[PDB]
């Protein structure tokens, strides 16, 4: 993934746990040589998965749980590190934002030419609920999506109840979530 993602990981770990903890994770991930991540440069996805695994081990958290926190963090990180106006432009509510997400990533992809963005499709079941389809070229990121949804809930001061109903990993086509939301 692009360096930006790995920078967010480093920043979250450093902020929540300290530089020493980050260094331990970075070493454990096999990344000691890398002095810094380059935000607009592409890295092997392996770099990210290794950080997740190393974070899980050092912190003593399940990786899924850690990925949820990271997904929530991303919503704040992007808004603060150069993508605040882009985020704002994608909407004023959770369901509008999710409808705009593919277009938001298309905009990102203008600048990040190698982007492999996720694809999100909404099927609205009421004015306060939807079924969300998450399609990706990558494995393992559903729990990050859960955190992102909670991050968006906070952003829009909206209560969000989310349950995963289909699993990419268990052979099923793609991840699907049932979501209810209210003010
Ligand atoms: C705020 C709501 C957002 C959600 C829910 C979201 C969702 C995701 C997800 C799930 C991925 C994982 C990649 C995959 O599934 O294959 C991803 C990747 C990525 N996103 Fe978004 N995203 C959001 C906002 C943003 C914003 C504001 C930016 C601005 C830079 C951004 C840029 C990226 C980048 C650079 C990647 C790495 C993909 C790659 O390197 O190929 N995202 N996003
Ligand atoms: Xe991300
Ligand atoms: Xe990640």
């Amino acid at each position: 993934m692009y360096g930006l993602v790995n920078k967010a990981i480093q920043d979250m770990i450093s902020k929540h746990h300290g530089e020493d903890t980050w260094e331990a994770i970075k070493q454990k991930a096999g990344l000691e040589d890398i002095d810094f991540f380059v935000g607009m440069e592409a890295y092997s996805d392996d770099v990210t998965y290794h950080l997740v695994g190393a974070a899980s081990e050092v912190l003593g958290k399940p990786a899924e749980e850690w990925l949820i926190a990271f997904g929530e963090y991303w919503v704040t990180y992007t808004s603060e590190e150069g993508y605040g106006e882009l985020l704002a432009s994608a909407g004023d509510s959770l369901p509008e934002f999710m409808e705009n997400l593919d277009n938001l990533h298309a905009r990102v992809g203008l600048s990040f030419p190698q982007l492999r963005p996720p694809a999100f499709e909404c099927q609205h079941t009421s004015s306060k609920s939807m079924e969300l389809h998450y399609q990706s070229t990558r494995c393992g990121l559903a729990p990050m999506v859960l955190g992102l949804l909670h991050g968006l809930g906070k952003r829009f001061q909206t209560k969000v109840e989310v349950t995963q109903t289909a699993f990419r990993e268990t052979g099923e086509d793609h991840d699907i979530f049932s979501i209810k939301y209210e003010d």
